[PDB]
Parts: C-alpha cells; sequence; structure tokens
C-alpha cells in the first residue's frame, strides 16, 4: 500500500562545515574567514539559515564556493577549529483494527500509562493546527523553506496519530507531549542542513523518543551520523524503519501483518524487532482515520509502544536508547520458521516488553544472545552448512548493549571457553572488536574455526565466551557486566 524509496544528490558549491565545537555565528564566519585568507579563494559567503536553531550557536555552517573548492575545502579542514567539511545533500522522501488494543496498550491505559510526560517528535511533513485528535501538541517548528506548518499529504499526521490520538484511530499514547518538526516540504524534499538543524533542536529540547522515516546509502552521511550518534548519546531513544535504523544504536523495526506474517513490503542482526505494519489505521490530515500497510508503518507502531513503555516506567533514570532495545529483544515472542535476518528477537509483545522494564537491571548483554550454527531457521545462513577445518572463519558480528552507560569498554581480551567433556576445543575462535563502547553500545565480531585435531571429526562441539564490560559509575567503582555468549557448532570433515 505505502512504500517509501528515496534519492539523494549534492547541492553545488554548497557545503557543510563541521566545527570541532559549538559556536556563535560570528565565529564561524571567522575561522572561515581567517581561513579563506591564508587561501587564494575569493568567491565564497555564507548562506545563512532562518529557522528556530538560528537563535543559537551551531556546530555547522552552510557556505558556497564557486572559484577553487579543493583548495579551498583544504584549507578550511586545515584550520584548528574546523573539524570536517562535506557537501551538502538532498533528499526526496518517495512515498508511495484498535492496533493499540490489539497490543493491548488498553491494559497500560487500564493501569494508568497513557504517555504523560514523554516528549516524542515526529520528523515529517507536519501537522494541521486545527486537528481535533491531538491534546498536547507543544510546538510545530519548522526547518523547510515553505512557510507552513501544517501537513499537506498526512504521513506526519498518520505518524502522530498512531503515537497518540484519542478518537476514531487511538493512538498509542494519549497524554504524550507532541513535538512536530516539519523537516520535509509539501514536496517530501530535505537537506543535511535542515535536519542538522532540526536535530540540534530536538536535542535542545531534549525529546526522548524521535521517529525517523529518513534514509538513502549517501544521506546518512559523516555529519548526519555524528549527530546521530549525538542524539543517542543525548538519550534520544530513535525509532527507524528498516526500509538510522540499520545503525548500532537506533532501534530498528519491521513489518509483520496481523496473522503474524512477514508482508512482502518488508553482518549484524537488524531489524531488532518486529510488529504490525500492514493495515494499520491512523488519524487523517483535518480528522477521520485512514489505513495504511508499507514498511514505514511499523515504525511508528513501534515509537508509540515505545513511548507508553516510557511512561510505564516509575524511574526515568534507567530507561536509555540499549535498556529500551533490550526490552524490545527480551520481550520478543520468537515467531516460528522466521530467521534472524527478518524478525530479530521476535515480534513486539508490549505487555512482556512492560514485564521487563518493570525488572529491569543495568547492565550489558549480546544481539545475538547465543550463537547456535546447527539452529535451522532462525540462525540461518549459518546453518546452511556445518564448519569445517580449512574453511574461512565463520564471523558473527555481535552487538553489545551497554545499558550502563554511552560510554563504556572492554575490560580485557573476551575469552573463548570450550567444553571440554563436549569437546570445544576442536574449534577456535578469535575476536576483532571495537575496543571504546559510545553510544550506549559497541560491537564484538568473532571469528569461529576448528582446530587441527578435529580435522577428521564430526559431532557438535560447545563452548562460551566470556566477555566484559565496564562503563564508569552512573549513580565509584566501574560499572561491569560479564556477559556468558553460547557458541555451539556443528563440525565435519573436509
Ligand atoms: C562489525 O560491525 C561494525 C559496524 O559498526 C563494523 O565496523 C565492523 O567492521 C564489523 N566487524 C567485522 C569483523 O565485520
Amino acid at each position: 500500500t505505502l512504500k517509501v524509496e528515496f534519492s539523494s544528490t549534492v547541492v553545488e558549491y554548497e557545503y557543510i562545515v563541521a566545527f570541532n565545537g559549538y559556536f556563535t555565528a560570528k565565529a564561524r564566519n571567522s575561522f572561515i574567514s581567517s581561513a579563506l585568507k591564508s587561501s587564494e579563494v575569493d568567491n565564497w559567503r555564507i548562506i545563512p539559515r532562518n529557522n528556530p536553531s538560528s537563535d543559537y550557536p551551531s556546530d555547522f555552517e552552510v557556505i558556497q564556493i564557486k572559484e577553487k573548492q579543493k583548495a579551498g575545502l583544504l584549507t578550511l579542514e586545515d584550520h584548528p577549529n574546523i573539524k570536517r567539511v562535506t557537501p551538502q545533500r538532498k533528499v526526496f522522501r518517495s512515498l508511495k483494527r484498535q492496533v493499540a488494543q490489539t497490543l493491548q496498550a488498553d491494559v497500560l491505559w487500564q493501569m494508568g500509562y497513557t504517555g504523560a510526560n514523554v516528549r516524542v517528535a515526529v520528523f515529517d511533513t507536519g501537522l494541521s493546527e486545527k486537528h481535533p485528535h491531538f491534546k498536547n501538541v507543544k510546538e510545530r517548528t519548522n526547518w523547510t523553506n515553505e512557510r507552513t506548518l501544517d501537513d499537506g499529504l498526512g504521513h506526519g499526521t498518520f505518524v502522530a496519530g498512531v503515537i497518540a490520538s484519542m478518537r476514531e484511530c487511538q493512538g498509542f499514547a494519549p497524554d504524550a507531549e507532541l513535538h512536530i518538526f516539519r523537516v520535509f516540504t509539501n514536496n517530501q524534499v530535505s537537506y543535511t542542513s535542515w535536519f542538522l538543524d532540526a536535530f540540534n533542536y530536538a536535542i535542545l529540547k531534549k525529546i526522548d523518543v524521535l521517529n525517523l522515516s529518513i534514509g538513502g546509502p549517501d544521506f546518512m552521511d559523516h555529519p548526519f551520523v555524528d549527530k546521530v550518534w549525538e542524539l543517542t548519546a543525548n538519550n534520544v531513544i530513535m525509532v527507524s524503519a528498516i526500509g538510522p535504523a540499520d545503525q548500532m544504536d537506533v532501534i530498528g523495526v519491521g513489518g509483520i501483518d496481523f496473522e503474524d506474517n512477514i508482508a512482502r513490503f518488508s553482518g549484524r542482526m537488524k531489524p531488532d524487532i518486529v510488529t504490525y505494519g500492514a493495515g494499520v489505521r491512523g488519524s487523517g490530515v483535518k480528522g477521520g482515520c485512514r489505513a495504511l500497510s508499507g514498511t514505514s508503518v511499523a515504525s511508528p507502531v513501534v515509537a508509540g509502544a515505545v513511548t507508553l513503555l516510557v511512561s510505564t516506567v516509575q524511574k526515568r533514570e534507567l530507561v536509555n536508547p540499549a535498556s529500551m532495545k533490550q526490552a524490545l529483544i527480551a520481550s520478543a515472542r520468537r515467531l516460528p520458521g522466521v530467521n534472524m535476518f527478518e524478525q530479530g528477537h521476535g515480534k513486539l509483545d508490549l505487555l512482556r516488553a512492560y514485564q521487563i522494564l518493570n525488572s529491569y537491571k543495568p547492565q550489558a548483554s549480546l544481539s545475538p544472545s547465543y550463537i547456535d550454527l546447527t539452529e535451522c531457521p532462525y540462525m540461518w545462513p549459518y546453518c546452511s552448512q556445518p564448519i569445517y577445518y580449512g574453511g574461512m572463519p565463520t564471523v558473527v558480528n555481535v552487538t553489545i548493549l551497554n545499558g550502563m552507560g554511552v560510554t563504556g569498554r572492554i575490560v580485557d581480551k573476551p575469552d573463548w571457553q570450550p567444553y571440554l567433556p563436549q569437546n570445544g576445543d576442536n574449534i577456535e575462535v578469535a575476536f576483532s572488536y571495537s575496543s571504546v563502547l559510545w553510544p550506549w553500545s559497541g560491537y564484538l565480531a568473532i571469528s569461529i574455526s576448528v582446530t587441527k585435531k578435529a580435522a577428521s571429526w564430526e559431532g557438535i562441539a560447545q563452548g562460551h565466551v566470556m566477555i566484559t564490560v565496564a562503563s564508569p559509575a552512573e549513580t565509584g567503582a566501574e560499572q561491569t557486566s560479564t556477559v556468558k555468549l553460547p557458541i555451539k557448532v556443528k563440525i565435519i570433515p573436509t
């Protein structure tokens, strides 16, 4: 029903000038003008910005250069304060049941959890001023060149309705504090500078949950991805569709239907989880209800679910991107017969997600939480064949989720411990892994190879890895959480 493609381009002569910090407008201008005094390039100008972030010191600047760009950007990059210069990009988002009760958000509503005092933000095409399905819109800041805060196609209205609503289409969280970020034009066009200014204002606003519908391989570039990491690092639980989502720090979301099938519009394992994204209903542009089926649809489903889950939690101190991701995956109900690269840890379960989140203790975790190369079809393609000595190492890139801190570290070299009675000693596994873990997460890549004594052997070798993640005290002593990763493999003669 609804298809979300993308395309991007670079706009000639315009550059994002990322700074080594957060500067006032004149400081940015003076750094750039000195760096262009050392240089021989004269034909340059700052292309200034009019929006709610213009009233704030910034960590970037948009400039034009037409005469000689290589010398200009090389000289600017060589400026001390100027971290990086990257071209401006132009993206084009091609848009082509009581679900909260079908997930039993009634039971949470019944307890008195509705989304109160949770700032969720929609990075979409806006929300009309006089929509009756909402009660707590706080602001409708704009970031486009179009002079409208309202929604001209609805997608933003549909997303906001699913997250929050009180009418013929019920939203997951009625009492959420809504923040509308019109980052797309009524033609679905945006710019990296628009997104960067909007992300900066989202950081200033301190928005707990962000539903993000921006993708494309080129557009998620160095300033973009860095700003995403900085939001997640500022405790911005981000939710996006896989179609940022496929990054380490964002809750990626896939889409099933109401019969728990994988829909026809549906490395490390992503999505994290799935939920309903076919036949879902949400608010109309001025009013009414409408149903949409597509990949983008489950993302607001999970975003609403997360907003409600955040309201569920007594002490908000414990809610971060990693702990929320951990709950979505631990509570997840596995779909029988779906591999890990379509469903992640299992379709969303709002009530058991609420249960884990209610009992959750700060700790590190792995995704996948175990290795079993003989578990077809979940662990596919690793079960397409067993590991035979003389073959390339089996490499599994494991996400670490450090719910103990935005910064943490592997304390030492992760230890592979084979079971002797189960002849785990017939494999060796090496670790090539990111050392420091930021933000809220890291990675651990494991390269499994059979040993020499079992070149002519057939059977199941087993063992575990004993990793340890440390991160400073967030409450002192480091916060340490050792995590066993069971490993099970079937070996054969070469
Ligand atoms: C694991 O994933 C990360 C992505 O964050 C990547 O940079 C790294 O190279 C991967 N490791 C291996 C061994 O592929």
